[PDB]
């Protein structure tokens, strides 16, 4: 029952958040990335300095190698190792097992974080960007056919809100939809193809001004929603344009561009954060109708990561518009996949402030906008 999947997931601010699994006979624990932005269920299969356990294949009885390699570089780092299956649970999760493939991580370059306390990567995209290839069936692929849970889950990340990196808390909730979790109107925007979960911008508004783009500048070359990156990464044109409108919006108070630029932090000193002179930042997605649209509203709280110290988690991009972490930790996200399409609505877990509140609301019309 979700009851018991509410709070199944945890982490460390800027590091991600996790989900405790099995794999393996007898069972072996891991901590795993939940992954929106990815495909493949990839784990620590040996020593690093960063991880303190990992996926040992030659102690589970119920591993079977597929005797194939894989390796998956990226732009910060890479990792690479051996494909298998085994069997595989969430404690926390639908009560079900599966026998799903597994990516046995055993070199890795910049993958592992320091004391982010996971292990291994839930890659919960779609096979095409699977690798080696789109044969390689994604885990909740296996998770759906292999049982009879619903083809959806959907991601209530909450934050940490108010020495070490806050920790933040969440819920994966698989299998469907818990109304608890969310307040008002679910709206949904259509995954318009299934590789990413890649969705359409159609406009985007700072404290209620319109930043006037041809909105193929906010899918340029695609906009997706992935847990997996902390930050609002916005592509070269619209980042410019939003930081432009937000150093505006505050400009009573200035900070140095190594903070706009995302590697420096501010600090003001317990509870004097000005959150008012920080302007709201609107994303209106496309509808499931043609011309219209709806907006998700996120607050300063949510694009001011704390580090009382934050870091703009804001930041450009040459991929696309990545709608991560922060975007996410206003709203309740619905991945139903079954019918294509993300659902967002105000999450119950609300981090506003008695002025302002992170928002979803639509329809609005917009009377072409995809790469
Ligand atoms: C953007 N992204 C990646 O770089 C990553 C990926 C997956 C396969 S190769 C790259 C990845 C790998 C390792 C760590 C993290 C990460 C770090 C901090 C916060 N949240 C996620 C992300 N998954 C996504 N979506």
């Amino acid at each position: 029952s979700f009851v018991e999947m509410v709070d199944n997931l945890r982490g460390k601010s800027g590091q991600g958040y996790y989900v405790e699994m099995t794999v393996g006979s007898p069972p072996q624990t891991l901590n795993i990335l939940v992954d929106t932005g990815s495909s493949n269920f990839a784990v620590g299969a040996a020593p690093h300095p960063f991880l303190h356990r990992y996926y040992q294949r030659q102690l589970s009885s119920t591993y079977r190698d597929l005797r194939k390699g894989v390796y998956v570089p990226y732009t910060q780092g890479k990792w690479e190792g051996e494909l298998g299956t085994d069997l595989v649970s969430i404690p926390h999760g639908p009560n079900v097992t599966v026998r799903a493939n597994i990516a046995a991580i055993t070199e890795s370059d910049k993958f592992f974080i320091n004391g982010s306390n996971w292990e291994g990567i839930l890659g919960l995209a779609y096979a095409e960007i699977a690798r080696p290839d789109d044969s390689l069936e994604p885990f909740f692929d296996s998770l759906v056919k292999q049982t009879h849970v619903p083809n959806l889950f959907s991601l209530q990340l909450c934050g940490a809100g108010f020495e070490v990196l806050a920790s933040v808390g969440g819920s994966m909730i698989i299998g469907g939809i818990d109304h608890s979790l969310y307040t008002g109107s679910l709206w949904y925007t259509p995954i318009r193809r299934e590789w990413y979960y890649e969705v359409i911008i159609v406009r985007v508004e700072i404290n209620g001004q319109d930043l006037k783009m041809d909105c193929k500048e906010y899918n340029y070359d695609k906009s997706i929603v992935d847990s997996g990156t902390t930050n609002l990464r916005l592509p070269k044109k619209v980042f410019e344009a939003a930081v432009k409108s937000i150093k505006a919006a505050s400009s009573t108070e200035k900070f140095p561009d190594g903070f706009w630029l995302g590697e420096q932090l501010v600090c003001w000193q317990a509870g004097t954060t000005p959150w008012n002179i920080f302007p709201v930042i609107s994303l209106y997605l496309m509808g499931e109708v043609t011309n219209q649209s709806f907006r998700i509203t996120i607050l300063p709280q949510q694009y001011l990561r704390p580090v009382d110290c934050y870091k703009f988690a804001i930041s450009q991009s040459s991929t696309g518009t990545v709608m991560g972490a922060v975007i996410m930790e206003g709203f309740y996200v619905v991945f139903d996949r079954a019918r294509k399409r993300i659902g967002f609505a105000v999450s119950a877990c609300h981090v506003h402030d008695e002025f302002r509140t992170a928002a979803v609301e639509g329809p609005f019309v917009t009377l072409d906008c995809g790469y």
